[PDB]
């Protein structure tokens, strides 16, 4: 049936985009870890600074800093950032992140120190490679902008989005920044995940909304579409 | 109608899976490109093989190895590998293609000096940082077998396939790899390009043809579709 079909979509749309969301998050992920092997191997400052300043580091993340336990200071590969002159690394989210965990880690959500934008960070620590002493910490930021216009380059019938979210709901990447590290019920009216395909009224109308798990992180993508349209186009497709 | 959605799934399967594949390639040349920089930085022996035998290069490409134009020897990534006592890299299609063009370039198919498998590579050169000389090239190998497994994940309801071909009609990546560096008229019966959706006749029976450029590359993605199974799957599809 028409609803039977638009449900059976809306379950593999989201099903899809779990798949491209996690293989574009452990592209990430491996650029970060390889340029930390790197580092690790050579820690030299003028090293370190060879290893994030290449176009593809560049590229692919909107910042990249080491800091060192030792003093606190850091090698980064934007010269123009300014976090304040009072800016410790050492116990930044990231930082402190990578410390505890003693390996690759994303963070939640956090307001960066010069810009105040929500982002997150892959964040790595750098041990020394003979006596296995902790040096310090890698962060890699990572736009979540550019994230959601990444996740939403999908086919979704020209009206509806992908968002991501934190397995609490906490917003990872919506395509309206705004959102970006609020919880979920600020834009859909619910604040615990239901995995599977269901009816959510926005302003009067409904939305199938659905969620699928992303794998390597404890999120999910969700899928907000326009019911009224999804029915009509995939009516067309079935009747004439 | 059913007509217009056929033709318009051939358009789209050909237009969807070659924005995929630049998406994916470009990722790949990219990673290529910054070991490449990074060789150029410190192309002392010990240092390239830290930077081509990390687990991100060793995952991405099938072999890696940075010929050297003074004497023809080479540093590789594959201790296993062992290319004879008189191979020289500098008479080899992926050191003449980088030199030649002074940058990144995708090589078109070869036969591996090894193991004889047709492939490509991405090839750079490497330059003196002080001088400018050029000081040898580095091959990054493509597996053509799983690009061809790559471009197929889309969904054809066992229709038909898709393959990848270069602007002169030769097939860069085919299911069957009997066809891999062949003239693509081996399985399609013509040998020019015609990216608008054509029907061919192949041993008695018509097939729908279609192409769509890749991004990057002078490739083109190709699909061949049996109407006869594709009308009847979307006509099912119609009354779920
Ligand atoms: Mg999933
Ligand atoms: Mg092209």
């Amino acid at each position: 049936s028409l609803r039977s079909m638009v449900s059976d979509s809306v379950d593999e749309i989201v099903d899809g985009v779990s798949k491209t969301t996690a293989e574009v998050i452990n592209g990430r992920k491996s650029i970060a870890q390889y340029a930390t092997s790197l580092i690790e191997n050579n820690p030299e400052p003028d090293n370190v600074r060879t290893i994030i300043s290449q176009p593809l580091i560049k590229n692919t993340f909107l910042l990249v800093g080491f800091g060192l336990e030792k003093d606190g200071s850091n090698i980064n590969n934007d010269p123009s950032w300014n976090p304040g002159p009072t800016w410790d690394p050492r116990v930044r989210p990231w930082y402190k992140d990578a410390k505890n965990a003693g390996k690759l880690v994303i963070t939640a959500p956090y307001a960066d120190s010069a810009s105040g934008e929500i982002l997150v960070s892959v964040a790595t620590p750098v041990k020394d490679s003979a006596t296995g002493q902790f040096l310090g910490s890698i962060f890699y930021d990572v736009s979540l902008a550019e994230l959601a216009e990444l996740v939403n380059e999908v086919k979704l019938f020209d009206a509806g989005y992908v968002f991501i979210v934190s397995e609490d709901g906490t917003t990872i990447a919506h395509p309206k920044k705004e959102f970006n590290g609020k919880p979920m019920s600020e834009f859909l009216g619910e604040s615990k995940i239901n995995v599977d395909t269901h009816q959510v009224i926005i302003n009067g109308k409904p939305y199938a909304v659905s969620f699928s798990d992303v794998e390597g992180e404890d999120w999910y993508v969700g899928v907000v579409i326009d019911e009224e349209i999804a029915y009509a186009a995939l009516d067309e497709l079935r009747r004439s």
